[PDB]
């Protein structure tokens, strides 16, 4: 068991992934991106970044 | 790789690791089990639960 499989998004509650630049936590079931600052996932709307198109679209 | 390397406690900021039940993410440099609730780390030293005598001991491996 991970930690990445027992957090969920705060506002979907739906599964999150680690960006690739791995600063945050990706929600895309919420099209929202949890910032990780000062060793701390952020997990909060208000401070949530939205997901730009690009990144909502599907790479498949 | 993992996140668990990414996060630091908030107050000394050592490692931490999920606790057995998996239920808590325990600093052992800070004597602090932060709670996961309904999927979020609540990461602060006002919620979480002070590391009992037992935990904080240095895991005993072999006999003595």
């Amino acid at each position: 068991t991970k930690l990445l499989d027992i957090l969920a998004c705060p506002i979907c509650k739906g599964p999150l992934k680690l960006s690739a630049d791995k600063t945050e936590l990706i929600s895309k079931g919420a099209g929202l991106a949890y910032p990780i600052r000062d060793g701390i996932p952020v997990m909060l709307e208000s401070e949530a970044r939205t997901l730009t198109t690009e990144e909502r679209l599907d790479k498949l």
